[PDB]
């Protein structure tokens, strides 16, 4: 790799940050969007006010204003519905570690609930909070209304850093390595500026994903981020070794590698800031599909990629890996679902099954009561769609038990049911190829039905190749395509893969069968569930 490969690409220019005259020549067209305005001045100068006023049927007949609300409003975490909810907005969180509180949960359920049969919400695989209906006018009054809650949405989509995953029992779990709250916190206050925008950091070359582990468990899934913090203790002192790279697209799925490094707990956020900015100077921004993290590191080698890192840490100092890391190999998944002690004597957290992760504002009021009149007013969301709630004194767990709504969000639903993912799919989302969340929940319950099994199987659905739902990481995946019915008419269909798993021995699923129509899945997957996970017909 030449010297001249090593230049950085991007200057800073009256606090932020872009492309470089000479680097222009072939990029893509989201780098000339974000050439031709800068996106965070719609939330750092207010440029959301006066846009927020402009009628959107006017918003559409100019490139500028229709990229601002197509393209450049993901930066402050909305995402224009355009093909399948026109004029209206899905919101997007940071949720570090997945951490909401009763107050904020009630403030959502309060926005929603203003949209009627356009509102909802949902959990996302980034245990991150979505809602949905939002008009252009109102978005002023909601980003004061989040902040005033002590939330952001700040840099929730687009090239940007997204939600910090964390351990959904970090604090609470007898069992785990280290609390990761402080680290997936630090690591949202860096990503946003305290939530005032980082622009730093917002003109990436593609989105770019973080998680920190602390659970023998990787409920964090640190083999498909772009930046996992490891535990790992070396040389008598406590820190992460990283792996960097992880990603999903249509075209290629990879697990993270290591980056041969070792950081002091301190050091969390500097070396963030270390790797994103070499993603930042020195990223690839031609097609698309090449953009991502990995892509560079290829190009560079990991140790070329490593020295870049390096050479942008404070004293310019990167330790190697500790050879040995805090995760204990030897370990079984545990179902968080269900009732279980804390650490702290006396208390126990609920897990409880969100159906595809789809909530209504009259539900999350109900979850926020609970918490409240069980818990501490904490709620947390997991990365397969559910919520935990912590804090709960073991005493008042008989009561709890018998509270009407955990008819419908249970602590203990069908085995299937526990461990099913499910994206957005086409109610919602316009790449989607297929509806997601109301058929996977029908094909479910009509498997289980003719089944019983004791093995946890996982299964995820996602409604097109952006996977989502990440279906290479499931025991039985579905990918939205469309494909033939016996008569050759057009029907909605899944590709079948297999071959996910999880935990500290991952490897990535395949495609198993492709084209099967979605009304022909249940006795496929019937048998594969006798056949490959000791189900027994009922
Ligand atoms: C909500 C969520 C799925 C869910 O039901 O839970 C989601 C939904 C969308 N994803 Fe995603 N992604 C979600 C996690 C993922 C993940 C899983 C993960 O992070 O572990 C992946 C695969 C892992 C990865 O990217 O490395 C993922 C891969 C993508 C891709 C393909 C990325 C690529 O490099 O090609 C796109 C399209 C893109 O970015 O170009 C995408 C784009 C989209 C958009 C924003 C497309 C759009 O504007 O319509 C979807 C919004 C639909 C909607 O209205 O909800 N989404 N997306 C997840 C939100 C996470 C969050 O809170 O931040
Ligand atoms: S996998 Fe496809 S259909 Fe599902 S939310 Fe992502 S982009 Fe939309
Ligand atoms: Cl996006
Ligand atoms: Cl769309
Ligand atoms: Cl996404
Ligand atoms: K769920």
């Amino acid at each position: 790799v030449a010297a001249e490969r090593l230049e950085p690409r991007v200057e800073e220019k009256d606090g932020y940050w872009i492309l470089k005259e000479q680097f222009r020549k072939g990029i893509n067209p989201q780098e000339k969007v974000k050439i031709e305005k800068e996106p965070m001045k719609l939330f750092m100068e207010n440029g959301i006010e006066e846009l927020a006023k402009i009628p959107i049927e006017e918003i559409d007949q100019s490139k500028l204003t229709k990229d601002d609300i197509d393209v450049r409003l993901k930066w402050l975490g909305l995402f224009h519905r355009r093909k399948n909810q026109y004029g209206r907005f899905m919101m997007r969180l940071k949720l570090p570690n997945g951490v909401t509180t009763s107050a904020q949960t009630r403030y959502l359920a309060s926005v929603i609930r203003k949209y009627g049969k356009e509102g909802c919400a949902d959990i996302t695989t980034r245990q991150n909070w979505q809602i949905r209906g939002v008009v252009l006018p109102d978005v002023p009054e909601i980003l004061k209304g989040l902040a005033e809650v002590g939330l952001t949405s700040l840099q929730s989509g687009m090239d940007n850093v997204r939600n910090p995953v964390g351990n959904p029992l970090a604090g609470i779990d007898p069992e785990e390595i280290v609390d990761t709250r402080p680290y997936t916190n630090l690591l949202s206050q860096f990503i946003t500026g305290n939530s005032r925008g980082n622009p730093a950091v917002s003109n990436l070359p593609r989105k770019w994903k973080p998680c920190v582990v602390g659970s023998h468990d990787l409920y964090e899934h640190p083999h498909i981020n772009d930046l996992a913090y490891m535990p790992a203790t070396k040389d008598g002192r406590f820190g992460f070794n990283l792996l960097v790279g992880g990603f999903f697209s249509a075209k290629r799925c990879d697990e993270a590698i290591p980056l041969d490094a070792w950081v002091p707990a301190d050091d969390v956020v500097p070396v963030c800031r270390a790797i994103l900015e070499a993603f930042r100077d020195l990223g690839f921004r031609g097609n698309r599909q090449k953009c991502r993290m990995m892509w560079l590191i290829d190009e560079l080698g990991v140790e070329g990629f490593r020295a870049e890192v390096e050479k942008r840490m404070p004293q310019q100092q990167l330790e190697r890996a500790s050879p040995e890391d805090l995760v204990q190999k030897q370990w079984e998944r545990r179902d968080y679902l269900g009732v279980h002690p804390q650490k702290q004597e006396g208390y126990s957290f609920i897990g409880l099954h969100i159906p595809v992760g789809r909530v209504q504002a009259d539900d999350m009021d109900e979850l926020a009561r609970l918490a409240d009149e069980y818990g501490s007013g904490e709620i947390r969301l997991t990365v397969e769609q559910n919520i935990i709630i912590p804090n709960i004194e073991t005493s008042k767990i008989e009561a709890l038990l018998k509270e009407p709504v955990l008819s419908t969000f249970s602590p203990d639903p069908p085995i299937l049911m526990k461990g099913l993912v499910a994206c957005t799919g086409n109610q919602f989302c316009g790449q989607a190829i297929i509806e997601t969340k109301a058929r996977s929940l029908k094909i479910t319950e009509e498997v289980q039905r003719q089944v019983s099994l004791t093995k946890p199987v996982r299964m995820h659905w996602t409604g097109c190749p952006n996977t989502c739902a990440q279906v290479q990481v499931a025991d039985i995946g579905f990918m939205g395509c469309l494909t033939r019915d016996k008569n050759g008419k057009t029907v909605e269909g899944a590709d079948v893969f297999l071959g996910g798993r999880i935990g500290s021995d991952s490897h990535l699923g395949e495609v198993y069968k492709k084209a099967v129509p979605c009304d022909d899945l249940v006795p496929l997957v019937v048998d594969l569930l006798v056949n490959n996970f000791g189900a027994v017909p009922r």
